[PDB]
């Protein structure tokens, strides 16, 4: 048996977990049990007062997020904002699987997690990404695991391929789009819909997004170069959705970078190249675990170009959360996480 | 080993009753396998080229809607405009199980048909809304079936249980709000999406909508009364749902009807009745086959109000043609079929 | 010259009356300047910071809305919509013109606004609805202006003629779609853009709307008969618009009525009634004066059904305001107001 | 008085070119006339059918596209689907004055116009893109006029000044976001409301779309080196806008760059430059003729970035037509051109 806690369940992250624990066969064949479901002011309301499409726990009643609560549970998510996880994670014994969504646990390098984050360091936990090289042999049989970021995502599977196989400039240029919800339920006045409804707008621009040194750090790990990372992330009129637009200077040929990118993903479950003259879009991954591939080459520029289309609040945060959990308790990988998308 | 066919498969309907059978306990264990995907000028196209979200059966070409290419499958689904599954049905074989998204068959009157429709009526197949009195036991074992429309869906689960009850008047007002998808994907000038983002408006008003008698003849079917509707759809810049306002002279207590709707409902595993205080929104049953109700009393002009929520192309067209499926072949009712909608 | 403050000039109404006004004639040609900006909070900061789109006023320094800052003005828009304003009021000399978008002045009935609203009632001053019969002699002149609110605009300019022509019945039935502009600036999640988007919803259903008397009053201004409202709201991923469809059972033809509503509107220039076969859409109307009108009749329901569309932030508030100020300073009532809308 | 004719009433760019001229003072006073009003299929229409928002000209009846009719006009405006406009272009007066919305005349190399538009190359006409330096110049007293694309005309006020400063390097990024109008009343299904709605996807990348080459040519207008730009354009929920983001790597301070964009800036009365701290949004331009634009630098990517927002049916199309109309015809540039758009 495997009871499983969520802390911020009140949140779309959480929502997004849920979700999908609701589907997971694990749930319906009792060997996974949902068990607390944490959140902080509004501790004491019913789940349906937040996410009114988890009919079936809308009678939970959201309890206080306190180390007391989440005892006993043998896999606990955080999906809180980043500086709990720190303090969350020291209370917990050490043998229960914590799946952080946070940004906490994300980055290697200290001082640039204190410049981009402004508090102190907490450390790495093994990263939530099971198809980068390498990532998917450290999650299997872990007990702490890092989600990534939704932006991160999109461009690390993006762009990996091509700077790992020496086919791109290390130097690279990201320019994402994204639904509301990345943005979190916390009412702002920027995010209301009669603002984001109808308008587009860039934010956090020259290099100042904390997710800029999150892609870097990821590529870093595929090669020996010095790598340069221009993110810009887009706001648009979606609630879901991320369609990140990458280049980067190349010189190689368009052959030699297709046949890159099937070596890499023709057996990946999750990531699916699109057949030439087709293209990803964000609304045929939204509500599964996928992410949609294409590759190009405008030679008139020398430059490389690649697409991927990943759902912010699946691939990009929850379907990484429980696919990691499926890696970190030794269930198939893709237990609970679909890759037909909800459309149109 | 259940073959099935799907005949306008390139359609929204097409697409979203083969989402749901990729998801289906059966296509998963092989009791069920997909079979022809049939259209018109779109045979010899590949699936992906229509429905890039259904990744798994992208490959697929789409071939003509033939009899010798439909034949040999042990269920066929139609999601053609009106007026083709008349002959088909006898083309095929009797043991067949056909059902039929379009309206050639739902309808009961023929000077009703004629009226509204232009052709000749067709006759009458078993109507696919379990939840209407007496509906199971007809589908239980059927081999033909006609799906309701999106809109009478929503009406009906909204209104029959106080009309069932004596306790409203038969004379219904109803104004459903719905999202463009239910227009399907004839490329109409007027469905583009630059003329639908950032505007509202109605259609087919003053009950010359041919929903209008659907209503009528499923709310005829509860009452010895004499019903009239007035029916009003109003397309909103939405891609899926349903929510369908629905009032009527009453001067029963709240409490009365509360009953009524909770006697109806409380064993029905799609139908939600919203808790006391909350009401449905569709984002909340979207991708899934729920619909969400609620009910109040003004008292002031003598008034029931009823409130419905569901997703247009499950629970209105996709979802209760595979609810049908699973009832016609002695499946159990919610094989493949989620209440947990795809929120926010 | 006539000096104009505007009281909340940071929130969507306060912000739709400087659009307005940056683009009304008497602007141009010196009658007309543009003083004090005041707000609750965000006093301090520049205007820009909040109607980025009034690149004009993006300079200007928010002010404390306090009667010391709000005096020496010869008009005062004080727009918290549906709020609080009385207190204001009663601080401002008795000679300054002052327009109160928000309901506290809006009400002939103190037990109706006690009953509807929990406060005390402050009184009632001229309805700014210039088409209302007996409306626009009252604001000729006026110093006292209570602008209506957006619902009630649609409804009454639909139901009205109809009324009072007594060719409809007086238990009127009205559903309106709306974007969530109306809401106001006022941050709140269940108004969060990843909310709103895809889905709709009814709110305070019932009787329980606070605009349900201001549809009655209205109403039996026009008519000396008992009159029931039945109205219902319904959020819809749209900033701005109101389609209001509205129904009352009927015995008059087809011919009586639209006869009826082409004598009460040949004249308004900013009522335009659809030529026969078309419909009011919202996006037909955005940012313009405009109601866009449409009658018909469900002879089988034996129901009049009426279709209005408006801008909820023009013609619903910010429209109203500056249409009925022309009026109060003897300035033509069609200054700055137009009835051509931004579409698509 | 100058009389006007429309090519092309019934489309996106026509409406919005007659949206203007409604509102320009040359038609209130009487020297502009609005005449025939055609299209290529919609003759007998009403322009009402066509453009309901267009209320003033509701009853004018579209006549078919042809020399006789278009013949007896001052100005004429050609918004005709994507090209074939040379033809109609020869069969006018020569002292007649022509604005092309299309792309025939605007390229200045037939062999990249025919590599672009596997067509013969028609010629050069002025680029009615007054704030382009030496623009303003070909424009005043013209009687041939080309538009820009909506896509350049973004580009090039985002890149132009840092680009002639010779502070960038002139190769050159461009990642637009742009609503589904701009693809213009063409009805595909990939446009249908259901489709964009909920969805991005990046379209015509790695070089094939055919505003490339336009935004290479207005680039190489200010510049000794040879540049090149890699260009991804990507459809958004959106009925109106374009946000272009913009980078090229850069050895200068910031400071050097924002006092080339305010020396360049400062006296263009529809170039918007944001304040230090404020980015541009699209919600802000909607319905005006202006563009804003903010720059920044990421240092450690040695990247310069510029952002830039317009109304992709104004400053892209319909309002740089009349802008450039009042060069033409000797009245003042921003005639009937507001600067301030309608927004939530
Ligand atoms: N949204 C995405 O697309 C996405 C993608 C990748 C990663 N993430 C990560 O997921 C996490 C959740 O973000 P979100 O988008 O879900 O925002 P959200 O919708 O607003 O909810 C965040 C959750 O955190 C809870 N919370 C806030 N402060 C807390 C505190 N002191 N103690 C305990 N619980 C607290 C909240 O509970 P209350 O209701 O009581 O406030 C809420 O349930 C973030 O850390 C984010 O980095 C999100
Ligand atoms: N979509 C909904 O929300 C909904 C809800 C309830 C009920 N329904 C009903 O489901 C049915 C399907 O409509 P839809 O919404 O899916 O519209 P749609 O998107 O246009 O689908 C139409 C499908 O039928 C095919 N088709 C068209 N003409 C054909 C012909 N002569 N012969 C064979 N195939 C043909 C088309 O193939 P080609 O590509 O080759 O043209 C296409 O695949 C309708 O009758 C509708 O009333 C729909
Ligand atoms: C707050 O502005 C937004 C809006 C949409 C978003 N989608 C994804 C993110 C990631 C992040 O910046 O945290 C995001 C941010
Ligand atoms: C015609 O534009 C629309 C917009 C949304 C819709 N939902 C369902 C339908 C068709 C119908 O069932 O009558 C429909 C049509
Ligand atoms: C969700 O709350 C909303 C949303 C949209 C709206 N449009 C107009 C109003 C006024 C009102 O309802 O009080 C409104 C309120
Ligand atoms: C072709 O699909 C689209 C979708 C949205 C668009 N917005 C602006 C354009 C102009 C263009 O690319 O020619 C466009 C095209």
């Amino acid at each position: 048996a495997t009871k499983v806690a969520v802390a911020g369940a009140s949140g779309y992250a959480g929502g997004e977990i849920l979700r999908l624990l609701l589907g997971h066969p694990a749930y319906a064949d009792g060997r996974l049990r949902i068990g607390a479901l944490t959140a902080a002011t509004s501790a004491g309301s019913t789940l349906g007062e937040h996410h009114p499409h988890l009919t079936p726990l809308a009678h939970r009643v959201v309890e206080p997020t306190e180390a007391a609560v989440l005892g006993g549970h043998d896999a606990v998510f955080l999906a809180l904002p980043h500086g709990h996880s720190a303090v969350l994670a020291q209370q917990l014994s050490p043998e229960t699987l914590i799946i952080d969504c946070g940004a906490d646990f994300r980055l290697t390098d200290a001082a640039v997690w204190e410049r981009f984050y402004g508090s102190s360091h907490a450390g790495s936990w093994p990263y939530g990404l099971p198809e980068l090289p390498g990532a998917r042999d450290q999650l299997r049989g872990t007990r702490r695991i890092a989600v990534p970021g939704c932006y991160p995502t999109a461009a690390l599977l993006a762009l990996f391929p091509a700077l790992a196989a020496d086919l791109i400039e290390p130097a690279v240029t990201v320019v994402a789009v994204s639904g509301t919800s990345g943005a979190g339920r916390a009412a702002t006045t920027d995010l209301l819909g009669a603002e984001v409804i109808g308008s587009a707008r860039a934010y956090n621009i020259a290099g100042v997004h904390r997710h800029t040194p999150e892609i870097a750090q990821g590529l870093r790990a595929v090669t020996d170069r010095d790598v340069s990372v221009s993110f810009t992330p887009v706001l648009i009129p979606a609630s879901r959705g991320i369609l990140a637009t990458c280049t980067a200077r190349t010189r190689s040929p368009l052959s030699q970078l297709r046949a890159a990118y099937e070596k890499a993903y023709h057996a990946e479950p999750f990531i699916y190249l699109m057949p030439e003259g087709q293209l990803p879009r964000t609304g045929a991954v939204i509500g599964s675990n996928a992410a949609h591939i294409a590759v190009a080459v405008d030679e008139d520029a020398q430059t490389f170009v690649a697409i991927a289309a990943i759902d912010n609040l699946v691939k990009g945060t929850a379907g990484a959360a429980v696919q990691s959990m499926n890696l970190a308790l030794g269930w198939p990988e893709t237990d609970g996480l679909s890759v037909v998308g909800v459309a149109p």
